[PDB]
C-alpha cells in the first residue's frame, strides 16, 4: 500500500480525505527538554494535541502530516498516544531541521550515512518502533544554503530516489532558499511533482511564488495564522489571485499550528500581537469561506485539501 | 559546605585529592541520539566509561570534573551509575555548549531566565534529581564571540555571581576567542581566580598563554593526547616552558578525554594518524615522568594537580 501512519495500518494514498499537510501535535528542542524538564509539562502538552484534533476532525479533518523531525522533537510514542485517544490519520516523517550547522555527531560524517537516517526510519522505523516515515523534511532559511544544509537537502534527494516518499521543505518566502531548494532537488533527479516547497504564503509575492510552481513543484501557503510572517488578509489574497490564475494544483494550504512549541517568540503572551486567530481551524473560520463567496467552487477546495495532498502520496 | 557531587555527600574544597579537571564519560548530540537511538549503544558506553575511571583511580586520581553539558548530553543518571560502579569524586556542571547559535527554545529569551536555567542545576538539581551543578561551561570556537555565544557568557556570569561556583570555558586557541571570554565574565564582576580558560595547551604561542593566566585566571592545558591540536611532546615543552617561568599557580592539566564520543572525528580509524596515545591516564605515562626527568620536583605537581583545583572550588 502507499501511505504509512502513525499507529495504525499504511493506506492507499486515495483514502486520506481531508487533509492538513502541515501541523506539529507538539515541538520542541530536544538539548533543552533533555537537559532541562522542568520547564515543561506533558500532561498539558497531551491535553492541547488531542482537542486541537479533536475539533479539526469535527470540521472533516481526515489526515494530518505531520513534519516534526529531528531539531523539532519528534516522539513518535507520544504522536501514537495522540492517536489513541482521537484516531486520526497522522503521518509521520523523518529528516533534519537546521538553518546553519548540523549537530556534532556529523562531524566529518558523509551525505549517505544521513540519508541511511532518513531511509531507516521509512524501512525500518522510527524510534525503535514499526511506525514508519512518510516524507523528508529539510530546512533552510535567514543564513541561506549554508554547506550543513545542503548535506541535509543531498540526502533527502537519496532518500527519495531510494524509497520514493514525498519531500516536504520549510524555506524563507524572502530570500530565494525555497527557489534553492527545489533547484536541487530537481538537479539530484528528484521529481518536481513530489517536493512541497513550504512557507510561501508569507510573501504576497506572486511572481516569485508562480515560478516555483511552474517549475513543477507544490506551492505550501501553510501558515495561516502567523500574522507575524503575514496577515490572514494578504495570505487570502494571495490564495486566491492564484487560484484564478489557474495554480490551484499545486496549492497546498495549512496552519502550521503548534499544539505546543517551547520556541520563546511563542510565549502565550506575544500571541495577541504576533499571531491573535492562530490555531488548526482557522482555514474552516476563514480561508475556506472567504474563497467560496468570491468564486472558488468545492471542486477546487476539494483539489487543494483532497487531490494535491494524494498526487504528492503518489 | 561547598562542592556538590554525583552520588556522593559534598565535600570540602579540602577533600578533592588528585584532580582530572576536564574529562568526559559520555558525549552525544541529544537531538541524534534522541531520533536514532539504533547508532548507540549504552552497554559500551558504561563499559568504557568504567574501566577508564578505574585505570584512572589506579594512579591516584581522586576526583574528576566532568564538563558535560547542553550540547553534548549531559546524563546525570548515567554519571550516577558510574560512581555507583567506581566509587569516584564526579564534579557535574551546568551550562550550554555552543559555537555559533543556540537552540531554537532561546529564540526572544533574556539572559536572566538563560541563567535561571544553571541556577537551577546548582541550587535545586539536575535533569530531576538531587545532584547539583558544581560549576558552569560555556564555549566559543571558531565562529568567536556571536551574540548567541555572548549571552551564555553573560549569564554564566549571573549564575557565578548568585551561586560562587566557578566557570570551565571551551575556547579555541589560535584566535582570541578564549581572551575575550575572560574579558566579559571579568566586566562582569566575575573574579578572574574563578574562571578556567580552556584549550589553551592546543598552541605553543606562549605569550598568548601567559598574558591570559596574567590577568588571574587558571590555563588549560587540558587536551593531552589529541594530537590534532597539538602533540603531546609539543604539549610538554610548553607546559615545561611555563612552569620554568613560574606559572603553576594557574596552570592545570588533563586530556579532555571521551570515553565514548558521538561525533564523526573520534571514529575508531583516525585514531592513529589523529589521536592515538589519547587515553584517561597518558600524563601519567608520558607528561609527569617527563617533567621530573626534568626540572620539576613533586611540589610542583601537588600544587598543578591538588592546590590549583583547590583554589578554583573554594
Ligand atoms: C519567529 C518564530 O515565529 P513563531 S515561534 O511565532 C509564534 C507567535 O511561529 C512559528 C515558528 C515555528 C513553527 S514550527 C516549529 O512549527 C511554527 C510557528
Ligand atoms: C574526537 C571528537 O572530536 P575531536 S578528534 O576534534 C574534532 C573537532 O576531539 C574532540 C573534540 C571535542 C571534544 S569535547 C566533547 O570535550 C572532545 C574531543
Ligand atoms: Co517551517
Ligand atoms: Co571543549
Ligand atoms: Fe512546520
Ligand atoms: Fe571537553
Amino acid at each position: 500500500m502507499r501511505i504509512p501512519l502513525v499507529g495504525k495500518d499504511s493506506i492507499e494514498s486515495k483514502d486520506i480525505g481531508f487533509t492538513l499537510i502541515h501541523e506539529h501535535l507538539r515541538v520542541f528542542s530536544e538539548a533543552v527538554r533533555q537537559q532541562w524538564p522542568h520547564l515543561y509539562n506533558e500532561d498539558e502538552e497531551f491535553r492541547n494535541a488531542v482537542n486541537e484534533v479533536k475539533r479539526a476532525m469535527q470540521f472533516g479533518v481526515k489526515t494530518i502530516v505531520d513534519p516534526t523531525v529531528m531539531g523539532l522533537g519528534r516522539d513518535i510514542r507520544f504522536m501514537e498516544k495522540v492517536v489513541k485517544a482521537t484516531g486520526i490519520n497522522l503521518v509521520a516523517g523523518t529528516g533534519i531541521y537546521i538553518y546553519i550547522d548540523l549537530p556534532f555527531y556529523f562531524l566529518n560524517r558523509s551525505i549517505d550515512e544521513i540519508a541511511d537516517l532518513f531511509i531507516h526510519d521509512i524501512k525500518e522505523g522510527i524510534q525503535g518502533t514499526l511506525n514508519k516515515a512518510g516524507f523528508v523534511k529539510i530546512a533552510a532559511d535567514e543564513p541561506g544554503i549554508t554547506k550543513d544544509v545542503e548535506k541535509v537537502i543531498r540526502a533527502a534527494a537519496i532518500a527519495n530516489k531510494e524509497t520514493k516518499v514525498p519531500i516536504i521543505t520549510h524555506s524563507n518566502a524572502h530570500n530565494n532558499t525555497g527557489l534553492e531548494q527545489q533547484r536541487i532537488l530537481t538537479e539530484e533527479g528528484v521529481d518536481p511533482g513530489k517536493i512541497l516547497i513550504g512557507h510561501l504564503g508569507d510573501t504576497d509575492n506572486i511572481d516569485y511564488i508562480k515560478k516555483i510552481a511552474d517549475k513543477g513543484s507544490f506551492i505550501g501557503l501553510d501558515r495561516y495564522g502567523l500574522d507575524l510572517f503575514l496577515p490572514v488578509d494578504k495570505r487570502n489574497e494571495t490564495t486566491l489571485r492564484l487560484i484564478k490564475d489557474g495554480y490551484s494544483d499545486k496549492i497546498m494550504i495549512s496552519h502550521d499550528y503548534c499544539c505546543t512549541i517551547d520556541w520563546g517568540t511563542a510565549k502565550p503572551e506575544y500571541k495577541p500581537k504576533l499571531a491573535p486567530r492562530w490555531s488548526i481551524t482557522l482555514i474552516f473560520e476563514d480561508t475556506i469561506p472567504f474563497l467560496k463567496r468570491n468564486g472558488v467552487n468545492e471542486e477546487v477546495i476539494a483539489t487543494i485539501f483532497k487531490e494535491n495532498p494524494k498526487k504528492f502520496f503518489s
